[PDB]
């Protein structure tokens, strides 16, 4: 299986926020990178330096995971343009669960199994108390 | 209605960012406070800070609605602890279309219906995207 890299794409400081956070639970990642989308970044900008990114992991020999905030929106936009171009794989609505599990079984799973497996995580670890 | 508090509990710098994030697409919000955990925090003295802040809110006359990350862990504990004592309501597993759901539409619905409102498009905002769906979802850009 080839090595894994894992790219959060979110409104804002919410991707680093996200992985500070899991970094607390899980310790200091590797093969993660965040790119936030703040009011007056230029999409177009933005799209050229997450293209960069893909393509030099792609020469890296590296299978890539595009993890979105949310269903719609820029951050989103720029997630499909990627996989419209280069067959990446993208999952949105990204919360803690999702990315403590996804970081911590990257190597046990196929990126197919990997996603379905965290989207039932990720919803099942929404709950009303 | 009661004006409603919501505190966002989480490990590290989630909440603050998760916050930081929904403000760029919804702008400024008011009554929304974090508090995040890190390691090597006295979690008994992040729980009293907690408790001062319900305590002091509740004061205000606010109703309060506890948000945490996961599950799990010191920030579901302290969450769970406030429960206990006081009338607040948590969810856990935060994300950005919950969040985003429940800032928008806070002074529009009960606590009650608020949560389940936010369960569910939080859970119906994860996703899986297909390769195959990418056609159809540009020919949504062309048509209501």
């Amino acid at each position: 299986m080839k090595e894994k890299f894992v790219l959060i794409i979110t409104h804002g400081d919410f991707g680093k926020g996200l992985l500070s956070g899991a970094e607390v639970i899980i310790g200091k990642q590797e093969n993660v990178h965040t790119v936030g989308l703040n009011l007056g970044d230029n999409i177009e900008v933005v799209r050229k330096e997450v293209e960069k990114i893909i393509k030099e992991k792609l020469q890296e020999d590296k299978e890539i995971i595009i993890v979105v905030d949310l269903f719609g929106g820029s951050p989103f936009n720029i997630a499909l343009s990627m996989m419209k171009e280069y067959d990446v794989k993208v999952i949105t609505g990204i919360n803690m669960p999702m990315l403590v599990e996804l970081l911590t079984s990257i190597n046990v799973y196929d990126t197919t199994e990997l996603l379905e497996n965290i989207s039932k995580i990720g919803k099942d670890g929404i709950k009303v108390i």
